[PDB]
């Protein structure tokens, strides 16, 4: 790598973030808040996604 | 001015030094460790560059 190069032999750094889909007790998530409990009203929900 | 520019269009920086020299005394002298006063011989001499 020189940096006289073009951007053709330019170094680039790449990170690759893979996920498994796959039904399991989930561990990361995203930042969203966790909202309260409503009970026998209907309701959208996302339970851990 | 952009990292993937071409190879003409890179910034450079430049610092131009013009050393002026008039007949004066000189005050930017280069690193070299100077000899004390040898007299009423024939020798060589840097006196101020």
């Amino acid at each position: 790598f020189q940096p006289t190069n073009g951007v053709g032999y330019q170094p680039y750094r790449v990170v690759v973030l893979s996920f498994e889909l796959l039904h399991a007790p989930a561990t990361v998530c995203g930042p969203k808040k966790s909202t309260n409990l409503v009970k026998n009203k209907c309701v959208n929900f996302n339970f851990n996604g």
